[PDB]
């Protein structure tokens, strides 16, 4: 089991695994799209990739915002939460 892993495993808090993962990354190099991420590269050929924007906060009278979040959610978690989507726009 490689560093990243590890690391991951042992420090489910971003703000811990980012700790540990700088006290030993050999390169650091950042992704602007989307959430945007972090991402620390190990001697072992491994890597740590955290996202920038785990997070979203929906006002429910909004369509824009209801919107954003349906857009923030990965695919799956979309399919999951359409009718909740819908439901919410349609009460807005
Ligand atoms: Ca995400």
């Amino acid at each position: 089991t490689k560093t990243a892993q590890m690391i991951a495993q042992q420090h489910k808090d971003t703000v811990a695994a980012c700790e540990a993962a700088e006290a030993i990354a050999i390169a650091k190099d950042q992704v602007w799209d989307g959430e945007g991420y972090t991402k620390y590269t190990f001697d072992d050929n491994s890597v740590l990739i955290q996202s920038g924007t785990t997070q979203y906060a929906m006002d429910a009278d909004d369509a824009d915002s209801i919107k954003g979040y349906a857009d923030w959610l990965d695919d799956e978690a979309r399919s999951a939460e359409a009718s909740e989507i819908e439901r919410l726009l349609e009460s807005v």
